[PDB]
């Protein structure tokens, strides 16, 4: 655990770290945010955020401007990468696939098996770190972008009770009947997509348990180019209707799928959490 | 004018364009946010945001933050690049001279005076241009960073009835005794240091007219790597002083040089340039 940067906002501190994760069998870099006076006295809640396609860390921490109403609300903010990286990790071409996006699942497929453990790294991994080496205490809840959307509310769904809450911003909500999705399967888990269902957060939400519901929020631009393509918000509505899930979605008229948007609703989403986190 | 990107942020829009620059002889980009509302029926006052070494216009609408609270004050922000741009342009490596360093002058040194007008672009040009295509009045204000806060207390101090207010973020105040303006004052203004006193903040509110007084804030984090080298901030406060100038320099503890500071007090700005403005 090396900390290579460290800069002060908002009265609190936003630092990157690196460790050699054993999740993904390479060295990951992550980003925090500690709240104006968090300490080991004072311990804060967190927030995960989970990034899109060929983002990392910095992208949230640069534009999303949440800082502000974090500090406000006293939370804790940790930004992962989304995937593994390096020479030693397997890579295509495209910006879709492969380093960059993780999607975050456990590839069964070779070679993807060996480096693609987001899911735990998100899920397991990380979390230990954070509560090990930081002020904050277990209470956590998730969030995250397109395909770092997907990850929050499947990782929520499929972990009820270890999160309080989560929301996203244009996710893709349907992996299963998506292109990003399909090629994202097929070449982490193969063409068996039997087992896709276990990613898929429609799939997953069809089978949620009433007793383990949470709240949900999930916002989307109208305007987004990948919204009927890759995105298909109405999917989970639908679902989310059928089993009378917390789930809330709402269209934003305009807006699209930048960090333009993420700004225009972030603090919204700061407070939906703070409510769970406190 | 042509528009080159739309985007919606916190109600209002933000849009780049390009147009064919007289001043600087070459096509310039530039970015401006309406806040919501603005329109034909329904004007709204100016903040100008003049960026330093390296930056575009991005940098600001993307880092900054600074689109929540103008959107509600009703502020529209138009941000200009920082020198001329083009392969015909005069360029070097260097960071800190040439393109991505106009230092706000209008260079007298050849081959420089040819595109290197970025005073006269951003006092007399942009503002015409601006004021003719936008939703905009004629009530304007102006901020920067670094370089750019050099510019826009320069800028406001030239034009003291054309400005309602100013204000900088770890401002360069005495470009005439730091390394940055000795070298882009030489390139641009040639060997004659006579010649540089019309463009140094310290230089020009010594000899500021009482009746042109105008209000100032400057935020300066007690981190920045360049605030003895290169900003020397106290500088600014002994002439101040020394002419009863309204000028408020505060130091920010713990901050340093980067976006993140800017967006952590760019809010405090807004209400500032808001009171004048209105
Ligand atoms: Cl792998
Ligand atoms: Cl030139």
């Amino acid at each position: 655990l090396e900390n290579i940067s460290s800069v002060k906002v908002s009265g609190g501190w936003h630092k990157q770290y690196t460790h050699s994760a054993v999740s993904t069998h390479c060295t990951m870099r992550f980003a925090v945010f500690l709240p104006p006076g968090a300490s080991e006295s004072n311990k804060v809640p967190v927030l995960y955020w989970l990034s899109g396609l060929t983002c990392t860390d910095e992208n949230f921490m640069q534009k999303a401007g949440a800082f502000k109403k974090a500090a406000e609300l006293g939370i804790a903010i940790v930004a992962p990468d989304t995937s593994p990286r390096g020479d030693n990790v397997p890579n295509e071409d495209s910006y879709d696939f492969a380093q960059g996006a993780g999607f975050y699942v456990n590839a069964t497929q070779a070679p993807y098996n060996t480096h693609f453990n987001m899911y735990d790294y998100v899920v397991n991994e990380l979390p230990a770190l954070i509560e090990q080496h930081f002020p904050v205490t277990s209470t956590k809840a998730i969030s995250g972008h397109s395909m770092g959307g997907h990850g929050a509310l499947m990782i929520a769904l499929k972990n009820p009770q270890d999160y309080v809450s989560a929301s996203a911003f244009s996710p893709i909500v349907n992996p299963i009947n998506c292109p990003w999705g399909v090629k994202a399967f097929t070449g982490y888990l193969g063409a068996d997509k039997t087992t896709w269902a276990q990613y898929d957060s429609c799939k997953l939400m069809a089978k949620a348990e009433q007793s383990n519901y949470l709240p949900m929020l999930v916002s989307q631009g109208d305007a987004d180019n990948f919204l009927d393509e890759q995105l298909k918000p109405q999917n989970l509505v639908a679902v989310a209707k059928q089993k009378d899930y917390p789930l809330t979605l709402e269209m934003q008229t305009g807006y699209d799928h930048s960090y333009f948007f993420i700004s225009s609703f972030i603090d919204q989403h700061l407070v939906f959490h703070h409510q769970y986190l406190s």
